């Protein structure tokens, strides 16, 4: 075809490949302009899902797509690690948390998820894939009054997130070190699967093993042009589950949120 | 998976299988309830596009899908034929036209397409694939004040549509007997491609030959669960064009309308 975005994407990828930013080296503040350029294309409302799929599925786009996704994931992770440490050291930990680049979008996302999942105060939530800054975990208690167990696979990352939570004094948010298989030892009303919880198919296979058909499960994915940011969850990934509600994002929110229930 | 809609579809497919009628011979009034059942599923706003695709692409659905499509197309053509002749014989042609099952849906569909295509009074439109009841061509003139040419391949169907237009006393709608290739020698501001214009790949090929890059082209297609009604236009079909706007339907409107321009 002849979409003006094709060349815009290729020019971004050319700069990413050319600079070859290393996780340990990348200056997080210095590459924010690039993140904005990528998000400008991701968040563009005039691009329909058919066209997005046209572009992003093309064999000639594969290399460029892979560069953009790698940069986005690396930059997101680096921002989380930086913010986590800043919160731990801050004279004002909540103020510090609130100035996190993605904080406003997470409020918007979680409000839509809370409606989708009919969250009630006191309910027990598990969040799979906390990372260094377990922001959703934090908000589920601080805004929604839920009792939260966050699951994180990397021991040093899980410990950093404990320190974040302790530095904030958020009520009722615990961190369990391990993979999604630790949910067998937990009792919960709502389960949420982080956009970064991987590998998706194994994750959902394990969830299926341990949950019943009444448990509300929400997962985060990418649809439309926002799929430039990260690979979407596939239908095959959720075998054994039925979709029961979707929230498509608007504004600067990246994720699509999907409610599923386990099939009988 | 375990969608409730799956069993609902199989049930309709078995009622269709149950008929002794051949679909080109069925009584139109007697099968309206089956149409209603199919439309309830197609029009269900709770079914997300990913789930729809899950159900419709499924191997086990191949035959139920083809059967429901064959029924829907045969019914639609029969309703058109019957209505065209009824309008021709009526002492109140406009009243008769307004009683057409899909009439109010077309009012809504065209209103949205008029915004999508930026229609203006006195502009020239070509509609590819009129059939016996050239309702869109009629509305384009009578409501939107456009100067219309309708193209219809079958000589007797084309002649029937001329009689309908005359009976209604609508000015500014001509019918040309021919395929899409007739557009070579016409000057027009917008081209519209009927949902029924076939075969899509050849039709778009020819269009591409005879239009320039500034001409607004709108084609009608099916997305989401509404794909149960008829096969969608593929991206391969539109090679050489870019999408520049999409209207997804709500309510009981079946078609998705897509604005495209030819690529430089
Ligand atoms: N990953 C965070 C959200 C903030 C971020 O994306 O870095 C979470 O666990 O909710
Ligand atoms: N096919 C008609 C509309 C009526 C119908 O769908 O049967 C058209 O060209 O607009
Ligand atoms: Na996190
Ligand atoms: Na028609």
């Amino acid at each position: 075809s002849c979409y003006i975005y094709w060349d815009k994407i290729k020019r971004i990828a050319s700069r990413l490949e050319g600079m070859n930013y290393h996780f340990d080296e990348m200056d997080t503040s210095g590459v924010m302009p690039l993140l904005d350029e990528i998000e400008e294309i991701a968040h563009d409302s005039t691009i329909d899902f058919e066209s997005a799929k046209h572009i992003l599925d093309d064999a000639e786009m594969n290399h460029a797509l892979s560069l953009i996704r790698k940069f986005y994931v690396n930059l997101g992770m680096k921002l989380q690690m930086e913010k986590a440490q800043e919160v731990i050291e801050s004279d004002s930990p909540w103020e510090t948390l609130r100035s996190f680049y993605f904080y406003p979008r997470y409020l918007e996302l979680l409000k839509n998820e809370a409606a989708l999942g009919r969250f009630r105060r006191g309910e027990r939530a598990v969040f799979i894939g906390g990372g260094p800054l377990p922001l959703t975990g934090i908000l589920l208690s601080h805004v929604y009054g839920m009792r939260v167990n966050v699951v994180e696979i990397e021991p040093d990352i899980a410990e950093l997130s404990r320190k974040v939570i302790e530095g904030l004094g958020v009520d009722g948010v615990n961190v369990i070190t391990g993979d999604e298989t630790v949910i067998d030892g937990l009792e919960f009303d709502v389960l949420m699967v982080a956009a970064l919880a991987e590998p998706k198919r194994r994750v959902f296979r394990n969830i299926h093993r341990y949950v019943d058909t009444e448990t509300r499960i929400i997962y985060r994915t990418y649809t439309g042009m926002r799929a430039i940011l990260y690979a979407p969850v596939s239908d095959d990934d959720i075998t054994g589950f039925r979709r029961a509600g979707v929230v498509l994002p608007s504004g600067k929110v990246n994720n699509t949120s999907v409610l599923v229930f386990k099939c009988p």
